[PDB]
């Protein structure tokens, strides 16, 4: 039918067999379920299959990319959307233990990851002299090799931007604690979890309410599942500045 | 007697007064492979409550910087390991993962009440550090069986000891 | 109980006027339970207060107490009850740890890795003024 027509009914049929909200099941379900309509429609010769596995397949923490909702309503439109729907803010913003964790690929020049480092940091901390309860975000690279993750770190340093990692010394281990401190440092401005195995190592050490915003554009980490996550997938890594 | 040669040691080269003015204090340190990790940290702990002056109440606060070498970096890695644990923060020009040498942290700990002394990993990270401190700068030295060289444009005091368990009384 | 308020009163600072108070920790051996339980009743009486990681009937050991008895300064000192006590509380403790031993004629096994003295007086009264 025509682009509106069929945009009230698809969500109707999802909508009362998940039973959940709306940003839920139109933004995080029916989002899903067009691409992969797409996908074995494009396949060459299995062009027909059966539904069965399909309900499954859309109900992922993630949320996929749509590169339909892409072309029609522009970056503009599509990052707003996004922005809206899982990331809602409030005016008092609680302090609590945010990752973000950010798919790092060669592709994505090393500019353009700061402007997103300040984005997420300026928009998720309270550094304030004044607050009794301050709070900033963790950062989470991957995909990535270490020279240029190294690269990105000892660049954010010398723009005044300081950070922790659980490393305070050359040759120390993990010390997971050093980026609790730095969640109530009003002087570290953000945490940076080197790779997975000091991710899941930082969960364990934190107690308040935890968040998890994931931005990747292939490949996602496996994430535990009772942690709140946001599970965003875009096109490029400057998309993710207009999201946080 | 016996003593004589730590008394020989002690107030002729390694003298303190009450007040000492901050300077720029450097140790450096003999850790070779016969020394056992744990009597270093007496002399570290030694070094850190003489030469340093934390306290709240002055507005010139320094702090001593340490210099090891004669060994591997599986045990002087080991050693820092301790040092953080027993909450005696320090600071190398390190502060995160894969960081280059940056000396300006050395000078911030020098000042902060709350960095108690300055580590130095090896000659290259010593040279670097050495013209980033502005104010005056002393150099000592304690050591069994190698001395290294020092810029002579620097106030140096050389001390060869027994072995490693003489230095913490010197001091 | 000489000796013990011999070490309360030298090796614990717990005035006001500082903010990083210290408490020594007391370790017994080569005794039965009988005389350790009473030597520990009458300091408690005496309002010499300790912390020996039980802190109720029927408690497993709780190295935490002895965490926060350390700093606190209405707690004069720790008592730790056996060997196993000893060993869980050294873990317990992250920052540094001096171990002084005063033995006559036993001495007690300690990890390597700690700043030990062992002295051999004659008996238990030459203890005192040493400390």
């Amino acid at each position: 039918k025509s682009f509106d027509d069929q945009k009230k009914e698809t969500i109707q049929i999802i909508k009362n067999h998940f039973q959940c909200e709306d940003y839920e099941a139109e933004h995080y379900l029916y989002s899903n379920a067009f691409r992969k309509t797409y996908d074995i429609s494009c396949n060459k010769k299995d062009r027909r299959i059966k539904k069965s596995d399909f309900v499954e397949s859309i109900n992922k923490s993630k949320v996929l990319f749509n590169i339909w909702f892409y072309q029609y309503e522009g970056r503009k439109e599509y990052l707003r959307k996004l922005k809206e729907s899982f990331i809602r803010r409030s005016v008092n913003t609680s302090p609590y233990a945010r990752f973000f964790i950010l798919e790092f690929q060669d592709k994505t020049d090393i500019k353009t990851v700061k402007d997103c480092i300040y984005k997420i940091q300026s928009n998720w901390s309270n550094l304030s002299k004044r607050t009794d309860r301050p709070y900033s975000p963790f950062l989470l690279f991957h995909g990535t090799s270490d020279a240029n993750l190294y690269e990105l770190k000892n660049q954010l340093f010398n723009e005044d931007l300081i950070f922790t990692d659980g490393y305070p010394f050359k040759g120390s281990v993990f010390t997971p604690k050093m980026l609790i401190e730095g969640f109530s440092n009003k002087e570290i401005h953000f945490q940076f979890i080197n790779d997975i195995d000091d991710f899941n190592e930082t969960l364990n050490s934190i107690n308040i309410r935890k968040e998890v915003y994931q931005f990747y554009t292939e490949n996602c980490l496996d994430i535990p599942s009772q942690l709140p996550q946001v599970n965003i997938q875009v096109k490029d890594f400057a998309d993710i500045k207009e999201i946080v």
